[PDB]
């Protein structure tokens, strides 16, 4: 038995078995992309056209998407947590557990949709807690986030890549082009600073920071784990199959940084609305407590003035990553069961040896975890370091973006081709 009733009440998206042309999947995505950007341009209805100049610069918040992917990720965090620590053991295999784990997470996503909404205004994100206007706001806020949930479904079944991934990449990229070249653009603030005759290195600083990060992030994104393959019945050296050593722990790291997101928010929220359980904020963010020790130091320049803070964070992040990584294993992730015959059909057993199902199925179920762990541990490290360096858009985000974007290029390719041989939609 399960929460199937209300779960069956929750809307979904009609997936056509019809012809969805490349040109269409594209044009569709495009429509989503914009409605997004557009929402980010529109402010939430609130007489208090004031969000303390304090949170004003705080990424988003004040727009129709003040919550953004925030809830969606939170939810995913919980599930990975339960269905992760065995707390609620489930063997997805059957379409039951699969659609159960999913359908369920979705619902929670909406729960969290509102919870976060309230949690945001309750954290004093706007300033004027007019019980009436406060309610009104919450509405719009969490309802916009909802449109994303659905706009995601759309892309996820009518376009390319993914909503979330897009939205993320979309965000970061905008944040850059605007931050550096927009109205109050930074490249200008610097060039002008140069004309004014008082060369301000702090105006070009962040722009560099990014470049470096990008250059860096990409390098790592290139590394791969090549696994030589046994001839498909033939004879001699053949395959060399590569795996995206970094993109393995993508969704994972998104979940880690996401967790620290719900802490700083839940700390300040459960601060100016109760007891300082997590930490003493003051001044907007946290200056003490768990919250403090778990706050990313980036923005403009790297803060050396707190060595300990750094170390903790890094280690803190690292371990959180390994975690969701593993919790990405017990669940969905790379499942050898399938990898079994998929690799068997071609009859391409690894380069080592064993051209059998249970055979490769095993060498696979083995190699996996160390990989999954290694990868993440690294990523999370990188990301964290990419934050010390600090870059426009968000060191970490810039990372996700680079991956997301490239995995998106790949997607565009696998598509340009499947747009010829109407069959090989599994090779």
């Amino acid at each position: 038995k399960k929460l199937i009733p209300i779960l069956e009440k929750i809307p979904e998206v009609e997936l056509p078995v019809k012809e969805i042309t490349f040109k269409e999947k594209l044009k569709w995505t495009g429509i989503v992309l914009v409605l997004y950007f557009i929402m980010g341009c529109i402010d939430v209805y609130t007489a208090g056209a004031q969000i303390p100049a304090i949170f004003e610069f705080w990424g988003r918040i004040g727009t129709l998407i003040t919550l953004g992917i925030g809830p969606i990720v939170t939810a995913g965090i919980i599930m990975q947590l339960l269905v992760g620590s065995g707390i609620i053991q489930m063997d997805l295999s059957i379409p039951e557990n699969r659609a159960l784990f999913q359908g369920c997470q979705k619902l929670l996503s909406i729960i969290m949709c509102f919870v976060e909404a309230v949690l945001f205004v309750g954290a004093g994100a706007f300033g004027i807690l007019t019980p009436l206007l406060a309610f009104l706001v919450i509405i719009q806020i969490a309802f916009g986030s909802i449109i994303l949930i659905y706009l995601d479904e759309i892309v996820s079944k009518y376009g390319i890549g993914s909503g979330i991934g897009l939205f993320i990449a979309a965000g970061v990229s905008q944040t850059i082009f605007v931050g550096a070249l927009g109205p109050e653009g930074y490249l200008w603030k610097f060039l002008n600073s140069l004309i004014q005759g008082v060369p301000n290195i702090e105006y070009i600083a962040p722009i560099i920071g990014t470049i470096i990060v990008f250059l860096m992030v990409v390098y790592a994104e290139c590394m791969r784990v090549e696994i030589p393959l046994a001839h498909g019945r033939i004879k001699g050296a053949v395959g060399k199959y590569p795996i995206k050593f970094v993109y393995v722990s993508n969704i994972p790291v998104i979940l880690a940084a996401a967790l620290f997101a719900n802490i700083q928010l839940w700390g300040l929220a459960l601060y100016r609305m109760g007891i300082p359980i997590l930490g003493h904020y003051e001044g907007g963010r946290a200056v003490d407590g768990i919250a403090y020790y778990l706050s990313t130091p980036y923005g403009l320049s790297s803060v050396i003035s707190d060595p300990i803070h750094a170390i903790v964070y890094m280690i803190a992040m690292i371990i959180t990553c390994v975690m969701f990584g593993i919790f990405w294993v017990e669940t969905t992730g790379l499942d050898p069961k399938s990898m079994a015959k998929r690799i068997g059909s071609l009859g391409m057993a690894i380069k080592g040896f064993r051209k059998s199902e249970k055979a490769i199925e095993h060498r696979l179920k083995r190699y996996i975890p160390p990989l999954t762990v290694m990868s993440s541990a690294f990523v999370g490290f990188l990301a964290t370091i990419a934050n010390f360096i600090g870059a426009l858009g968000g060191g970490t985000g810039v990372l996700l973006t680079v991956s997301i974007v490239y995995r998106m290029y790949e997607q565009l390719l696998r598509e340009k081709v499947s747009e010829l041989h109407p069959a090989i939609a599994k090779l």
